[PDB]
């Protein structure tokens, strides 16, 4: 793959000119260099001719030599003034940030380490180079001094100005190379863009890398990865961009992060790509409302402080390391115990558009260090800024359709997360179905996880937690799961929680399924709530004869438990995928009387057969078919009704082997044996 | 339906012709755009000619094509102003604001994002447009740059200017319009114009959507609103209002919500008309005076700072989202817990003119979003400013009057609630009796949700919460009940709880609560909830005469005359007023003198006379079904009743422990066992 190492490296440098750069040089210079990465990135490569190893050590050394000359200390700044005064002109490398001084009429130049704020400039020069007008760029200036009395100008002025960072993009040229390269010699190009090495990781771990990358690209994108500490998660937002901030600590004040009220300034939000808050075990605010603001601002991306209303467009990641396995955390707690108490709360994480999975990253080992070609960081980073402005929205609907269980919030993360990673694989908007298909996939992934944890932390409103996407073609439902949880393992072995069981039934498509019902049972005043019916009027008709059936009959079950005192939620899980359930009276009922007692129905027991209001038991229809799921799906107890005796004689022998099986007369009956 | 729906469109389009517009294609913009949204409405006003889809897909095209070129990044400013310079004049998209500097006499426009404060411009461009000095608008402007050694003005210069919202109003064309449509079209229309989908939407939840929108027609009107997340409170005062502000976290100093003395400036509350303070779980003021000067502003509209008492004329609207479930938050502190503790205040609640109950109202889902026809925002932003000039709390003086249970507060809340509505529905004047009625029963039953959480907080001296309106022509007095929280429990209460039934005015069985609480006094008696009937009190008199007169028989020593009682009627089924409760009353007092719990689940049927006749229970049949759907397991009857028990269905009978007395004592000794 060298070799095809080198067919990229020219397909490079086809079209992708100098601004390609071998990136273990820079391992070789970054000692101390007080410029920044994409300083050294972009100087390596306009001095990097072709790669001899003799011209490379020639441009190292003539790099070291200027950044060791022309570089000035912040505490030497008035030394070089003088330097300027005494030889009327010295060459420096600094940050210069260009304004126009209106009431002069002239273009002033400020220095960021010098300190001046005033420095003459001309106009052509200004005009050249545009980014002096936004932001400032890091430049080599020749500085000169003339000084006439009674004089209102500052002396100090700019003559030969070269940048040392790219200062304008042309997309168009990104756009022609980009058509050259196929899809996975980008993503290498991507991975390896940020010193990561392609052959090293699993493709997964690639696409995890990307999803890092989202933030930079897409506006407003919400997103927090946790992982085990030395996953490289920082690197990128603190050493690999020149427009986001890593905020060391998560503690900022109100007015340092939205708008300071008193000096009339926009916070970070206004002025930065992404701000990633490096840590979340210590968040922890003087003001208790800057998690409220939080809360707004990524809500609806603009915020209202002081006597005005004001958009931004700064991506928020949160980073965050875990101590602990992440079963350990799944199984005993939701995986966002990590994040401050203050800041446990389902308004707050509702917002995230993304949870990347950081724990799949492995630790990084200097084999994942790459040392072939790569864009500068420089030219990545304006990349990122540049498609920012475009939208790729749009091309979900065009071959997909989001399912009926991502309410509007979910909608809009996959919608982003799905642009973001089209923008970074797909540039110059030529994309297929199957490329879409990927990262829809990807997208719901992501986002469901952060929907697990809100179900698991607040309950009732976030149990819709089965993301799936309907093809526009074939109008095939595809389901998308995530590996933290389960996936098959239908029934486990040994014992379920009380008010937890499973049964199998008929569904509108006639073909028997497995089904899990979830009861949660709480104090109360005896409501029953409903939840994954997929809204089927004759379901919740079923389970209304079913509550009313406990209702009536609670004495003879639980024997001095008071229905009336406690509130039931019942929600259907449906785990092959058949279609909504009819017959689930019985079920529903069982589930009732083990959460209302509190014990735990029998280990791998399938609970069959349908009851009315008036207490009669139906047979099972299918039940030869029904209990060849039951053996599929892993069950080794069924209740059957005492009805569905005729029916025995046509099961296969073999299949009915395999269940210690039980014949119930009547619901309490039925009851009690699933009770055991 | 569809064929209203499409008579509609039309409809718009005659009498709204450049006012309307297909607001779904609007949110294939708004993603990728930071400018607000009616804007980009009426952009698409300007852009948009017909129906056709190509000329929607270019007009959409063009839009976007506007927005990238000339739109001002707040970073990118400094570098347009160069561009001004150097290419002597620059299309610009921002938000202009206009002060005439009076030291030298002309125009000073300033631009709020790129950071111009003293732009020049011409005079015949300000008096074009006299939205520029309100509070500024957002314009595509020419900025030119022209400089003179020596000179001391702002080199920039503005030559052309076009507003992007709508400049000016003309609302007898919206009279005529609204004129033109019927009732359930203007309500279905402005349900529209704030992209919700009508048809998908039940009445109630279009007349609270309606009571949403109310803050932004009625001066200093407060509304309090809590509800579950993702019901889109916050939607309306955010973006499709560009006279609404969002204050978001609640926490706002003093001198920036009210008056800032150091520059002598008024402020929120002067400057817009709706302030919404966001998820008030968070208000919390820095000065404790802060809460001072809420109360002050909200009871009189006006607040003195200093020396100065100032007017404002701010409607405050405060959301907040429940975390519990609708019931279990009624039995917590009342329904204003999630308030913060420091505003859990009586004379703080006191003045919310409106509950709004956002619970009702289902979570937000893609469906509910209309893909029709509907006003420019921005339009229906200018009606709302436009109708807070106006009044109509007078009209129902015109029709009807209010009850007695309606102290002056009340009496101002109602009048401002039923203005609000009234303006919302009818502007153009014209309306009857049975509109007016709507609104004022919605009116007292909104103000009636804060009464009733304010009694919870306060005792007793909130207690006429039985609000009510009387009719001019039939004299017939409505009561409005608050239905949601006004749904037999389980298990004995405690003394003074009992449940009747009997036929209300209407002849209609019904279901009542009887509350009686006894102190230690002189024997009076004082009734509350009785619908101010001179008929019920008369029987309450009766079962309390005939209770001081068999006291030795029922309570054996102890002494009616030591002890106040007070009796409350509550009806849980508003079927209607109750005469039939002199026996229910006596076995009220009983319970609550000799502090015995009534029998759980019973219901006491028939009336006494003043002697202590018993009368046969009329409709046994339909009382008796009443307390089956009601929850009741046992019914005490008179003995004369039992002729009428052959009547009785079977399968209804068999549901009951049935009791049978004789005389108004064995009732009382029946119920209390």
């Amino acid at each position: 793959e060298s070799a095809n190492d080198k067919e990229l490296d020219q397909l490079l440098n086809e079209h992708f000119a100098g601004r390609v750069v071998r990136k273990d040089l820079t391992k070789l210079i970054k000692e101390g260099a007080n410029v920044p990465v994409y300083v050294l990135e972009y100087l390596l490569g306009m001095y990097c001719a072709s790669d001899d190893p003799e011209i490379i050590e020639q441009g190292l050394r003539n790099v070291k030599t200027v950044l060791a000359e022309n570089y000035v200390r912040p505490d030497e700044a008035e030394k070089v003034k003088s330097l300027v005064r005494e030889r009327g002109s010295y060459k420096v490398i600094d940050r210069v940030t260009v304004k126009l001084n209106e009431r002069k009429d002239k273009y002033e130049a400020s220095f960021s380490n010098l300190g001046i704020k005033d420095a003459e400039i001309s106009a052509g020069i200004v005009k050249e180079y545009e980014k002096l007008l936004v932001g400032g760029i890091w430049v080599i200036a020749t500085l000169s001094y003339y000084f006439e009395e009674g004089q209102t100008s500052s002396p100090f002025g700019v003559s030969l100005l070269k940048p040392i960072q790219m200062p304008n993009m042309n997309m168009d040229e990104l756009f022609s190379g980009r058509a050259a390269l196929s899809t996975d010699q980008w993503r290498e190009s991507l991975i390896r863009s940020i010193g990561m090495e392609p052959a090293s990781l699993k493709e997964d771990v690639q696409w995890h890398l990307l999803a890092r990358m989202v933030p930079f690209v897409e506006n407003n994108y919400n997103v927090c990865e946790l992982g085990p500490r030395g996953t490289g998660k920082s690197h990128i937002y603190k050493e690999c961009s020149p427009n986001s901030i890593l905020v060391s600590g998560g503690q900022t004040t109100v007015a340092n992060l939205f708008y300071n009220m008193s000096s009339r300034r926009i916070g970070l939000v206004g002025l930065w790509d992404v701000v990633a808050f490096d840590q979340v075990a210590g968040i922890s605010f003087k003001d208790k409302d800057g998690v409220q603001i939080m809360k707004d601002y990524m809500a609806s991306g603009s915020f209202a402080r002081g006597r005005e209303q004001m958009e931004a467009s700064a991506s928020m990641v949160f980073v965050g390391n875990i101590n602990q396995s992440v079963e350990s955390l799944v199984k005993t707690s939701h995986l966002l115990a990590p994040f401050p108490e203050a800041m446990i709360d389902s308004a707050f994480f509702d917002r995230f558009h993304a949870y990347i999975p950081g724990w799949e990253i492995p630790k990084m080992r200097p084999e994942f260090f790459t040392n072939r070609y790569g864009l500068i960081v420089d030219y990545l980073a304006e990349f990122f800024r540049e498609m920012r402005k475009r939208s790729f929205a749009d091309s979900i609907e065009k071959y997909f359709k989001l399912g009926n269980n991502l309410n509007q919030r979910d909608v809009i993360a996959v919608r982003k997360t799905v642009s973001g990673l089209m923008k970074l694989l797909y540039p110059h908007g030529q994309f297929n179905k199957e490329d879409v298909r990927q990262c829809l996939e990807y997208a719901l992934q992501v986002r469901r996880r952060v929907k697990e944890q809100l179900k698991k932390i607040g309950g009732m409103e976030f149990y819709d937690v089965h993301f799936s996407y309907i093809d526009n073609d074939t109008l095939e439902e595809h389901f998308v799961s995530v590996k933290e949880q389960g996936g098959g393992g239908l029934i486990p072995e040994g014992p379920a929680k009380p008010g937890f069981l499973y049964t199998i039934g008929l569904s509108n498509k006639g073909m028997p399924g497995l089904y899990r019902l979830e009861l949660q049972v709480t104090k109360g005043s005896g409501k029953l709530a409903t939840s994954g019916l997929w809204n089927s009027s004759s379901a919740k008709e079923q389970v209304k004869i079913a509550f009313d059936y406990f209702k009536a009959n609670a004495s003879r079950i639980s024997g001095g438990s008071k229905v009336m005192e406690h509130d039931f939620h019942l929600h259907v899980v449906e785990l092959q995928n058949t279609g909504p359930l009819s017959h689930l009276a019985l079920p529903s009922l069982v589930a009732f009387a083990s959460g209302l007692l509190g014990r735990s129905v029998q280990s791998q027991m399938v609970v069959l057969g349908d009851m009315s209001l008036g207490g009669s038991v139906t047979p099972v229809e299918s039940i030869a078919e029904c209990l060849q799921v039951a053996f599929d799906a892993g069950a080794k107890k069924v209740a059957l009704p005492m009805s569905s005796a005729a029916d025995i004689p046509t099961i296969p022998v073999e299949l009915f082997t395999k269940f210690q099986t039980s014949f119930y007369a009547d619901p309490v009956d039925a009851v009690f044996k699933g009770l055991g």
